[PDB]
């Protein structure tokens, strides 16, 4: 049980890496606490909890209230998984909307920074913790016509080494996983997986020649939450089949 | 004359790398057009122009009007130097203000993206151009207690490879210079240079053992504007004495 | 059991990351096969096997014979851990010996390439495998007066993305772990750990403020050997407490 | 004249970036001294000198003698351009010859290190200098079936930040230019340029959609030799049309 007795809070669990991460963390023995904007609704909480028995859906959805509630459940949080996702909008220079660029930055850089400000103080008092940004490999290569999206992922990735330095003396590590080409609801959803021509083009440009599994991304994030990853910090770990 | 007959537009010329860049571009034969928020004022225009004879201070200060005016002067712009600077505020997690994080992103990522959207179309029609972001090396190492600043510089740097891809078929290059420890009014001003103890600590952590000259940063930016740098694109060039 | 039923071959097991890796791999359920130049001697084999019950010390020490023997034991190898270490000799330009530079390259780049050439064909036929170079973070920052050492580690790291591409279609991943400041017999041995002044200087320059454990390096390597790391390839994972 | 009164020594001038660099350095006012293995022959010296009037072909071909002679010509060397090239042999794991891997490392890492050991002491005494490795972008992406070549270029690149640190206090900078897809006799020769199908495949994978000019590589190297690049050190500058 690699995460035996670790309390992991995963944000926006209905998006991006939430399910993979919940699934693996539970299989590795974690206590999982999950936030989602939908979790003010009992039926959404019930559906998550019935799919992932042992995971707890938090009924507070706003940041400060959600953290206070997460902390009340067991008294502490061992790892924060900041699972943040805004749509990658096709946005050539000539059509890109500045308001969408600001919204991408809000979701992918300002919001996870806020959550870190809320959770970090409890970790410091413990002298232990893990903060994992679930992010994108895209800034490592760049993507024509998606520069606002890539730039906002870069802003996210660009918190990591500074926060690592700032929290490292309290033994808390800070890392990101730079995902790409992983089956997920935000970027590689089922409709895309069923487009044979899209898939042929995509997999021809990945060294492993396939898309990644949400369980692979989950296992990566889980590994960075574990005790065994305690000497890794400040890092953005590419998880894109060799594409970066 | 490495920039003989090149029209270079430098933004926010009273900040950061503006003066170094003006000075070297003129010495290398360029026609320099300069924007600054102060340039709605005749005396500010007159002071710039008297310090840098041959440089033209543009009297429009808002982006769209400033670009239209810059373009009217000679009919074209060969290089855009996006010279963007917001204060690096000491901002530990516990004190950082979210509104300052948003403002940093506005100044250092959204504003230069906007300016690029305004200038790029004229270059495309020419099939030639240069876009240089004047940015920071800080994201290459990270800085404790300045993560909002570093993250916003990372967002800036994170436009570069995506825009390079998007504009490369029209032969326009897109690069950034990742400055640090360069004498300049924003980050390394005279007051700091006169603090002997600050300077001893700073230069002990730079491999070249000294701060950089605004003429060195200017010469770097000028080089990326030149014809000889036409096969360099998508790159963030560290200019920090070996610190990154 | 994250490595349940995986056959892991670890080279030069008496050096560098061998013991940490053996220890964690066994705790995670692996079958461990170990090479060492000392293992032509029965007593050395007996000492390893008594310290790590369930690990098998191979009695062939030369590459081709050692691989043929490793493969005979169970019929296959799921992961190769190329655990390679040559001394980091203090070698300023003026004193560096060219023959030592060649020897460093032999040990840290040519030898692991050879071992990969020997093991890879068996993996290809299976369409599964893992190759992990145990390497150094030093090339990510550079070190004055040790450039031959750093350069040879860079050569090692510089196999990874090319081999990843070459073997990725057969689903085999290729990665490196860029260690530094990890308690180990080659670079951070007990004598160094007992030098209070050395330790104070070292830990002042690591963000986590401490040296890493051989179990942390072992757990990292084990993670890259696991099924859960199947979408990570071509990567050099820094494992140096934030130092890179 | 950006390199007015600078003495530049370019090695192996008949290969790779030699001609581009000679041509631009002379146009920018440099005094060029050139080494080549062919320059023990008067007619080869005469042919270089007649093609590049003002450049001096050195008649000593072995390292120590060649340096002593270069230094005698004017008393000093302001910049060393280590222009090193060994063939990129197609070498899948199953066919790669270990002796060719060693030879690649000899030519691309050990030889330029040797030349640096020979030239550096004269610079230190002056407190000024420039060392530029002419290298490859290939390690920044990796190339299937060429891993020995890529690895040896990585070893080369892997000298740069360590030597930069070691020589930076004497104000000497050390950088590399990571070329790829530049017309040159070693890697992109005329025969390749005339293969329409090869060229279509190559340029489809470069963001600028074309090969680079030997004058562009030369201008890059010249820029790093100049006074204006005095705050750049420890860097590997990609020069590959956006490919890295």
């Amino acid at each position: 049980m690699l995460l035996k007795d670790r309390v992991i809070l995963i944000t926006n669990v209905e998006k991006f890496a939430g399910h993979g991460t919940t699934r693996i963390a539970l299989a590795q023995g974690a206590t999982v606490l999950a936030h989602d904007p939908s979790f003010d609704t009992p039926s959404a909480r019930h559906k998550y909890e019935s799919q992932f028995p042992g995971a707890h859906a938090l009924s507070a959805v706003e940041p400060a209230a959600m953290v206070e509630l997460a902390l009340k459940r067991h008294g502490h949080i061992d790892a924060l998984v900041n699972n943040d996702a805004y749509p990658a909008l096709k946005a050539p220079l000539g059509e890109a909307r500045i308001e969408d660029f600001r919204d991408a930055l809000e979701v992918m850089a300002v919001a996870p920074f806020r959550l870190t400000q809320l959770v970090a103080p409890s970790m410091r008092k413990r002298k232990s913790g893990r903060i994992v940004f679930v992010s994108s490999a895209a800034p490592l290569r760049g993507i024509a016509n998606y520069a606002p999206y890539v730039s906002a992922r870069a802003a996210g990735n660009g918190l990591v080494s500074s926060l690592a330095k700032e929290l490292g003396r309290d033994s808390i590590t800070v890392n990101a996983v730079g995902s790409n080409y992983v089956e997920n609801p935000d970027y590689f959803p089922p409709a895309l997986l069923a487009n044979r021509e899209a898939m042929a083009k995509m997999t021809a440009q990945i060294p492993l020649g396939r898309l990644g599994k949400s369980d692979e991304l989950g296992a990566t994030i889980c590994f960075l939450c574990s005790d065994g990853a305690g000497f890794i910090t400040g890092h953005v770990l590419p998880h894109a089949g060799g594409w970066a």
